[PDB]
């Protein structure tokens, strides 16, 4: 192992490499204790001489940046010595043991090893959470105008790294289950979140530049470290409003949120809808189905709690920033929903214990009740939801939400009926754009779920495009406001194919 380790110690990629990979070997499989503890002991001991600083710090290399410490515990105090120097060490190998540029690996490392040793109860890695990092004030360079030289180029990679080290820490600190902690792995969710507005912002200055790592969507999954199931554990923590508006405490606010679900979304559509993960796919379909299914309650909280807030609103930025979390959630509660296990009869009480709570969402103290009953009141619980509905592609999702959970049904007919009256609410409905295949999807299944498919078709044409040419040009008010110009070749499209 230290000869593996010697070998593939001067290459960095082999290195992180070998590190990440034997961190989900000691995951997902069982060693034997004397060399377990002998391999915790030795990379516990080369990451505290390597990394582990006083907290006093000793700019090197006469880097130009001045260094001012950032993002750690708010009643930091001198007195604690710890600290990372991972930025002089960044700017001495940019401008041998030690490589700070895959950090990352190492504390997953550290982050199982003493967990099988100390079996959780870990003081050392709280003190290496609660430190600071020590770094420039970095901001945009539009506050100077920064040209993309090599020393700007240097300061947009740490943004990498940094983000990587910020998601590992609250990937590790999610499943200690103290109470006064949790505030604290909430900073940093407060911490990347402005660090992602300021990732985004060298990416809008510079978008063709990209630094490496072993546009923005594209380069996310591939660059940011995944997070285990148990990290959406945090969710489980209430959340409040903060435009609108545990007090001496973090609470989850909105960004935060819409980054945590986006990123469960993107995991549960990339596995229940058959690659860039190969952390997520070690684990089987089953227990992960099962994790985010006991997680259902909190996130329909959140629902229940931001349906209430945009009613609210019904009488800037955060605004379609919450909307967007809408979306999502909804997005998260389709897929779960739809996933094709639930079509074979293997986890049909898993589906059962999925709607049960949503009855009692609805109207408390009711279960063991027939399947088409309580998924009768669970639809009408979500069609409670139409009227806050902000974004218009949410719409469709909840539409389709609908139509997955009416599939498990009997009585097709009425259901089919509600799905199409509850489509037309949603196509007379005006909207504040919008991409044409979603109108695709959403005139797709509400043509198909009519009555009367071609009774409808030959009612939207003569309804709307006399009207539209009575109208003006911009303005395509009718039955069916949306049939602008950048609308009616679809239009035209999904009857026809309907047709």
């Amino acid at each position: 192992l230290q000869l593996v380790h010697s070998c593939s110690e001067q290459s960095p990629q082999a290195s992180a490499l070998y590190y990440d990979e034997f961190a989900n070997l000691i995951q997902h499989e069982k060693l034997d204790p004397k060399a377990l503890e002998w391999v915790g002991h030795t990379i516990c001991n080369d990451f505290q001489d390597a990394f582990v600083v006083d907290s006093c710090v000793v700019p090197e290399g006469d880097f130009p940046f001045p260094v001012k410490a950032l993002y750690g515990l708010e009643e930091y105090d001198t007195q604690d010595g710890i600290a990372i120097n991972l930025l002089p060490l960044l700017f001495s190998q940019d401008f041998k043991l030690v490589s700070p540029l895959c950090l990352a690996p190492y504390f997953r490392l550290l982050r199982l090893c003493v967990e099988r040793q100390h079996n959780g109860n870990l003081e050392e890695i709280d003190g290496l959470l609660d430190c600071p990092i020590f770094l420039t004030d970095l901001e945009p360079g539009e506050k100077l105008e920064s040209m993309s030289a090599k020393e700007r180029s240097f300061m947009c990679s740490l943004i990498f790294l940094t983000l990587n080290w910020f998601r590992e820490i609250v990937n590790a600190f999610c499943q200690e289950t103290s109470p006064e902690m949790k505030g604290k792995v909430l900073t940093r969710l407060k911490h990347i979140v402005e660090l992602q507005i300021i990732l985004e912002k060298y990416l809008a200055v510079t978008p063709d530049y990209v630094p490496p790592l072993g546009l923005l969507l594209h380069n996310s999954h591939a660059f940011f470290r995944e997070l285990d199931i148990e990290v959406f554990s945090i969710l489980h923590c209430g959340l409040v409003t903060k435009f609108i508006l545990a007090t001496e405490v973090v609470q989850l606010g909105p960004p935060e949120l819409l980054f945590l679900l986006e990123d469960l979304s993107q995991k549960l559509e990339s596995m229940l809808t058959p690659i860039g993960f190969s952390h997520l796919q070690q684990r089987s379909a089953q227990e992960i189905v099962h994790c985010v299914f006991q997680l259902l309650t909190p996130m329909c909280n959140h629902l229940e709690n931001i349906h209430n807030y945009f009613q609210c609103l019904a009488a800037v930025q955060e605004y379609h920033i919450m909307s967007s979390c809408y979306q999502r959630l909804l997005q998260i509660f389709h897929g779960l929903f739809a996933w094709s296990g639930f079509s074979q009869p293997e986890n049909q009480n898993l589906l059962y214990s999925a709607l049960h709570v949503l009855s009692s969402r609805l109207k408390q103290g009711e279960h063991s009740q027939p399947l088409e009953e309580l998924l009768s009141q669970s639809v009408h619980y979500l069609q409670n939801f139409h009227q806050s509905i902000p974004s218009f592609q949410c719409a469709l999702y909840l539409i389709r939400l609908l139509m997955v959970i009416l599939e498990k049904s009997t009585a097709s007919a009425q259901n089919k009926e509600k799905i199409a009256s509850l489509a037309r609410q949603f196509l007379c409905r005006v909207w504040p754009n919008i991409s044409n295949d979603q109108l695709h999807a959403l005139l797709c299944i509400y043509l198909e779920h009519t009555e009367s498919i071609l009774k409808a078709i030959e009612e939207i044409a003569g309804v709307g495009v006399p009207e539209l040419i009575n109208s003006p040009k911009d303005a395509s008010s009718s039955t069916f406001p949306t049939l602008t110009r950048h609308t009616f070749v679809v239009f035209f499209r999904v009857m026809m194919a309907e047709l």
